[PDB]
C-alpha cells in the first residue's frame, strides 16, 4: 500500500512540518495543529507519540507579524524543539520507506529551522 504511507505524509508529516517551518499562518492554524496532535495522532510513529504534546493552543502564538511562535513557558518550547526534532527524524525514515516501496530515488530534503521561540 503506496496509498497508506501517502496518507501519512501528507496528512500528518507534511502539514505538522510546515505549521512550524514555512511561513504560512491563518487564523486556523493553531487549530489544525491541535488536530494534527489529537485527530491525526493514528498516523504518527510511536517513537513521536512519546514525546509529541497533547496540547498547543493556550501555550503559543505568533505575534508582531513574526513567523515565530512564541511560547510563553520555557518547558512548552523545549517539549516542542525535541518533538519537532523527532517529528523530523521519523518523517525522513517514512520518505525513505516510500522510495523503497515505491521503489523510485531518494531525494531527501535538508531539514529546516524550527519557526520557534521563546526569549
Ligand atoms: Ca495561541
Amino acid at each position: 500500500r503506496l496509498k497508506a504511507i501517502e496518507d501519512r505524509l501528507e496528512k500528518f508529516y507534511i502539514p505538522l512540518i510546515k505549521a512550524f517551518s514555512s511561513y504560512v499562518y491563518t487564523a486556523q492554524t493553531e487549530d489544525e495543529i491541535e488536530t494534527i496532535i489529537t485527530c491525526r495522532r493514528y498516523l504518527a510513529g510511536n517513537n513521536l507519540l512519546r514525546v509529541l504534546p497533547m496540547h498547543f493552543k493556550f501555550k503559543a502564538d505568533k505575534i508582531a507579524g513574526s513567523a515565530n511562535w512564541t511560547f510563553y513557558a520555557k518547558e512548552d518550547f523545549e517539549q516542542w524543539k525535541e518533538a519537532l526534532d523527532v517529528l523530523w527524524e521519523e518523517f525522513l525514515e517514512v520518505l525513505k520507506e516510500y522510495y523503497t516501496l515505491s521503489g523510485t530515488e531518494i531525494s531527501l530534503p535538508e531539514k529546516p529551522d524550527w519557526l520557534i521561540g521563546y526569549k
